[PDB]
């Protein structure tokens, strides 16, 4: 296969809605995934007005056209992935949205979970101009 | 009925557009004062919060109250009108409301029921550590 | 002075200790009602907002008002006390306050001035597009 | 002679700014909205989170440590400081207590040719993994 455009900085998004039945509108959130050029992965979450925190790190590698592996060293968000390979099924839609899914068999307590997790991330890009009235 | 207080609008948050969202507290507040005033306002992250509606209110029956709206920038068709809201407070903490809007701002037939869930804002026993005031 | 309203806590922020800063709105609100009630509350993103203090208030002079605090989880030393706040409203929108606490909860001498800056929450001309309520 | 024990530049750094409760009170150093990613493979990316909107990349390029107290950013594009586009910026630095990156750099002139001759100072804090994931946090 030819490498998908995974490398970059990705921003976690969620879907907000007025009813539980209507599909939500996409909104960018506080978590970032840095997929480096040398195969390193770092997840971190900003805490407004406080220190941001690293929540997971390791290495990554694309396996197929629609799957990549994160070889997680430590993950405080999902401790069951520590020293494990997590296979993420993915699709990049319109060059900017990374739609991923992964499966967790058992939780940190050892109980059967058998749950698929879904995430949407948006590629962080440089705009044409630096916006006025922004707090760096 | 225990309507007086500060209420926080809830919305539905999901990880995917296909998975049903979980009910979560959101950015909008309804202040139902002890002296019969109503104010709706919405916080805007990184900017000034905004008042979106105000007027007076009064409970009419066991399951209905009236908001006599002066101005409402969220729903301009309610300006200078009485809105009758059907309500139920479940478990002392959740205000479930429904109201009907006949027409939109242009006068076109809407005939839509709006449903809202608000959660009572309370004082907890202790001030939590590591929150940004 | 026009004390009545909803006030939003601000911080003064600069990129350097030498460059003059700017006021930036935060997560805390003070509701100074028309009937003399005061409520402080803080939004916690993704969780329930919390009431952190309440009581009554009354203007005393042109540049001072009193908060008769019943309970305050943020500042417990003000419980069942009158706090006299020196204030100035600059350009109708910014409430600059200062108050003095003589002693801590243990009765030890504190003799400390506390400063706060709040911005008046207003209704804008139009409801902005693409905000999350 | 312990230069191998020197603090790493590599990592994710968070820009600090000065915040107080009032303009009459001097601001305390606090973490802000801007991040510098100094990768293991010599890439630099500056980006700023914008509450309620998409975060934005504000500068990128490559970097390399030159001496014990200086490193170079070979900037491709920088929307925050456009005069650094396609230039090398030499940053004098010191890492204090492993966690604070104190840097300074000099800008001779702006894009318009206005002689500036100004030193810029920045403080960044190393972003780390805490022992436990905190409970009431928004991802």
């Amino acid at each position: 296969f030819k490498a998908a455009d995974l490398k970059g900085i990705w921003q976690l998004c969620h879907y907000v809605s007025e009813s539980p039945d209507v599909p939500g509108a996409l909104k960018p959130s506080n978590t970032f995934k840095v997929l480096s050029d040398d195969g390193r992965i770092v997840n971190f979450t900003i805490i407004p007005g406080a220190d941001a925190i690293i929540t997971g790190y390791g290495t990554y590698k694309q396996l197929t056209d629609d799957s990549y592996k994160e070889s997680i060293e430590k993950n405080i968000h999902l401790p069951m992935l520590d020293n494990q390979d997590n296979i993420l099924e993915f699709e990049i839609k319109d060059n900017d949205y990374l739609h991923l899914k992964y499966f967790i068999k058992s939780d940190l307590n050892g109980n059967e979970l058998n749950t698929w997790y879904y995430e949407t991330w948006k590629r962080v890009e440089m705009p044409a101009k630096f916006p006025e009235d922004i707090v760096r």
